[PDB]
């Protein structure tokens, strides 16, 4: 049937079954989908202070809108965020429908970084307010030569604590300056949960060699029950959002109890999905004799949205027909807690 | 009888039962009311706001109490001159649903609200959880064969969910009664509706006004579970505003306050889509052409869970889940056509 | 496999499994705890508030940690004299659930809260998502056969959903311990309970106190997806309040603040209904006649999704969806009878 | 079905129909409600007013909303100490009937009334014409075999129709709610009831309290046409008064003002007789004897004509005249016996 | 799977799918858009060109973006007085297709073109290959029933294929907007249309204007492979021309230049035929009688192959060949009737 391609994309995020996947449950009567993808080379960094004497690169793949991947202790992170935000780098989906634009609220002039405490406005540029994740996957390949392919990795999926300050907003293209913004997992989660986490005790935890990580594939799991959409609400902020104050330009709620913090958390995250945390114990990188482990990151976030009539995409929307196999497809998918499976 | 419930679900004006429900077993004890109103509507002769324009703009939204807003209406021109797009509203007065505005400190009922003084929007329905079983609109042109020209175009759409797109106004369509309901805000036309490319929306249709009596407009639900809407307590000051004139149409001052989002959530069944209609009517200039006369028949079938303090709580019955509910919903919403035959 | 889960769903006190679930596959990885408590309750001898009254008022609510509130109990009269309707609370101390009040600036645990100074209600469970698999109360008249007179009446109702109808108090029923849960507020009796004509409510039943040992009260879930509740971070200054006395029962200071709605949403499983019970007991004069003594047995089967930091995360198991879940829920909630044969 | 209407006419607690009427065709379009309430009652331990007296005085009158007044009640002693004969009231809260007191100039709801400031007693029922199809009271002694002593005596009588014999008080039996109904005034006991020669009234009966569970008290209608009662607009100042204390029982200041007569006429169905009961209970001294415990079950079957502004007007049905109505009424009222078997 | 595609192929206005295709597997990766427009058209009141004439001439051509040209329309008389036969154009503004005129040396967009200075017609779609899945026109007489007189006649014909029979004008029907499409040139009426004896053409039909609402005009494709059109880069100086007036309708200055043939080939899907319609309307004197007002509804379903630079490239889907494509096309084109029952 026609739902076969949708189910295939549901269980295999990188599947080539269809360019316009859907969750065939009939929730979004008329909707369109985009397969957001990005491929980036990532290398563990040589940090002077924050990750001094550490060859561990920390990866969080989260169901956030636009910037699902956060990497701490990457060379790009050390370059772009020196000593700030855990020297992290972000992989997002620039030049694709989703995203926001920061404006000065009083005048409407786009502005990045935000000039807080002055009033700001995150303008939703996607032409949609309801969105959900069909499936989200990450593929990591060790791109070093055979004489430098040493190291290992550990990974586990987990139930996120839903703390507003665990998510942040950063440019979709991974820079610190472009005013096309997405929602990313905050590096603050690493130093409050991630670094101290007892990974081995999490169900589904797995480990392996970096030279074999190219055979692994990490994907988030949805619920077996109906996958409710996330509603993007209007968002304006003054001092209710904050950053480290440095050139990293990673902004997150100033606290966890304000109404803005909860609104930001709810609108920026698909809370039907789980999170995955990966530690890459890489080849050392000191810049003189060891130059770290270079990786190939391939992240795909399949998203279904309901476009509003003002959008030019509203003409392309198609009908979402409910299928009888959707629930059992999802249950079969999420009945295995293994953090990764073979490609 | 699940068959009668399904019949009402797919045909809002069906007479299968007087107590329809969504037979999914979500609300354990509940009671439903089929809110209805019949109103005559004519495109207005506005001096400035719609000067020279023969288009009457109709929005049918899944709001509690006042589903229909009509801009460039003769009633709108008379009641709300030069304000709120000279709109008129069709609601459900004298039926259980509704609110009453009070001055919060003293408790004195007060309409229009005395902003910035603290106000309270008291829920008078005796319920806090509500949902829409089905909503329908029927329009008939009431002109003679010598005056029955014109055409219409309509489409359903996914609403952008902006708090200022909804407003609160008297249920009976007046500006003073103080039996308030939630309506689509005429400000939606100024920002989305007027400049909207209707022809590009899926399910868009057009037709002649003389043939609109054979059409029927209904909102479409989701195929999945139809979650109910919760009415929260509502007190406000400067967080709500209006045009400041005698139109007495009030709405959130901005789109970002907590009150704005609470108002949006509680006033709208966000499981249902919206429909927009443009009526290209006979000109109404006041001297040589006197417009198109319409009969509007709007029905909103609502299911609520009454609280024990209500004088309707004793009449609640059980909601029994039926197997065919999802199939009925999917069959209903699989066709995006804005209207069908009656 | 899922038969034990269904058994616990329909029978809260069933011995089928120590780790029940709602087998719908909603929480992929989750663990469950069967929160239970057995207490002895007798009607009190109030000097002023319930002076001369022989009625104990019991509310069974789907609140996290302290589901039962008893007004005009001996323990209520002793611990909370002339305050909060001299009510007692039955909670689940020493088990996983609960909060801890802190001074926000320093993090030092502190009970009672030092209003209006900034307080933080730290969630001490390792979970943020929780839902009630099933909740039930058993009441046993422990009086001698010679003193078995009296009668009771009960009803289930759709809850007002007002923030001030819920409160926070120590889990162990005291006023001093800094392990806090969420309880139905005795203010609900003042506003709704006392003035309710219970006999009119659907599913209302009455019986003799000597036959209450054969009855079982249990809340009714929905037939649709039992969506979980999210515990949000909570910090309060003047947004919470109390009677000002030593009863230390704290609740939102109004029904409209952001904290009020957050508290109400996070503390209550809104997929369940509430139960109100009136116990008409033997009089308690304090010296010679000690009224009626009961055995209260309340069980709240809760499913939670533990976060990584929790030591319980290692024990979580996979929730597999079962085909009979909807049928079981609908069969359970299709009967509005407030109690069924034990 | 005239048979079901007649069955309800002669047996107030009959379950023949949920929509009884007097099938005489007087009210063309009407809707009926079976108002009911169940209350536990105990004879009180009064310090001064009923000191040393074990007699609890019960009046059941055809008043709208609060048919039963009970003097020397434990609830009366607690709620209305030393005032209004320490009476308690059984009404019908949360059911359609009732009034709301407002301050006339500002319209602010206000209970207790702020006399001498101008007040308004707003009719909240949505109707102005009402009548009683049948009214019944059932009393059961709830004491054990070791404490079930005592006796009772009762009689029906023609009421003297004195305005101060009726009063207005909250429907739910409290002193503060501000959902008002009409009750027999405890002042009737001080002027007629207490000194009344009950044994001389036709139909007088007596019995043991332990056997009162087998009795049933109902008011008798006329055999001729049962004319409806009209609720007039009511605004008052010094024309109404109370004891001045916290009992909040209000009644006409004199018996001759226009307001007094209007209050009397609108609050009472003057086609029905009154019944007076004396319960000679177990002593309630507070230490060695703790009184008799009763279950009061009162039902008032009312037929009204709803006005078009009411949210009940849509549900009204036709009253069809039946041939046997007069025979049924005459057979009912031909026996003056105060009570019969259940 | 392909049933929806076939439905759109035979019924241009069908609601089967928002992304139709010709399922022949010609374009491996492609996306489709259903270009639609609904406009009101009435016959004009010309001073000179069509002075006293009641005939509107309509050409439905397979031109990219502006398929319909109407001569002697009110809009044509207003926008293009005494020029280009006072014609109107119905195009598809704001949708993906279209061009932008530039000054070739600087790249600055410029409309109207600054002949004879070098101009560039930049293709603003992200595609170079395009073909028409199906094209249809619906005409609805919007006049009142009293003024429904008149008749129409139409025929389909094999097109001359002369470059000057096509032109470029703004997509939105104006003369100023710099979003350009390809339209049938009104010069074709002067050379062919006006002098055509339509009644002799095969498939010719005539009817009454009051019955045109029941007719549907659609172009006929071939039964063989529907080869796509290629949009070539286009730069022009004197090779293009206009009337020299403010109508801004531009077309090749001769039929033999390389640019003339390139323009003709790239702007027209030559697998389709053309349709010519004559509408004989009520007279329009400009003051009292306004002629006949129609509702024009034209849909052009186009399949394109987007190039990598386009943002639409990500949305392209696989075109799978279907066995019924040839049969569907042959069944469609085997009937030469110019219109069929709607």
């Amino acid at each position: 049937s026609g739902a076969a391609k949708h189910h295939a994309v549901r269980v295999k995020p990188f599947s080539n079954a269809t360019t316009q996947p859907k969750i065939p449950d009939g929730l979004l009567t008329s909707s369109l989908s985009r397969r957001l993808q990005n491929v980036v080379g990532v290398r563990n960094g040589n940090s002077p202070s924050v990750h001094a004497g550490s060859d561990v690169m920390h990866v969080v793949i989260a169901p956030t809108l636009g910037v699902p991947v956060m990497i701490a202790n990457s060379a790009e992170g050390v370059l772009k965020r020196p000593g700030l935000s855990q020297e992290s780098s972000f992989i997002g989906f620039p030049g694709q429908t989703v995203g926001f634009e920061n404006l000065i609220e009083s005048t409407g002039v786009p502005t990045w970084p935000p000039t807080i405490p002055t009033g700001q406005k995150l303008e939703n540029k996607g032409g949609f307010v309801l969105w959900r994740i069909i499936s989200q996957g990450l593929r990591i390949d060790l791109a070093n030569s055979d004489e430098e392919n040493d190291g290992w990795f550990e990974a586990c999926r987990f139930n996120w604590r839903n703390v507003p300050r665990d998510v942040c907003m950063t440019p979709l293209d991974g820079s610190t300056t472009t005013n096309s913004i997405g929602i990313a997992p905050n590096p603050l989660w690493l130093e409050e949960v991630g670094y101290g986490m007892a990974m081995v005790e999490q169900p589904g935890y797995k480990s392996g060699l970096l030279k074999d990580i190219k055979k692994a594939e990490f994907m988030l799991h949805p619920r077996t029950t109906t996958h409710d959409p996330t509603l993007i609400d209007p968002f304006e902020y003054g001092g209710s959002m904050t950053s480290s104050g440095g050139i990293d330009n990673v902004y997150y709620p100033s606290d966890n109890v304000s109404g803005n913090a909860v609104r930001f958390r709810d609108m920026g995250v698909d809370q039907n999905m789980d999170w995955i945390y990966i530690r890459l114990h890489c080849r050392p990188n000191n810049g003189t004799s060891s130059l770290g482990s270079n990786f190939l990151f391939n992240v795909i976030q399949n998203v279904e949205v309901a476009f509003n009539p003002s959008s030019d995409f509203a003409a392309f929307q198609t009908i979402n027909k409910a299928d009888t196999k959707t629930k059992m497809v999802a249950d079969g998918l999420n009945n295995n807690p293994d953090v990764f499976n073979g490609r």
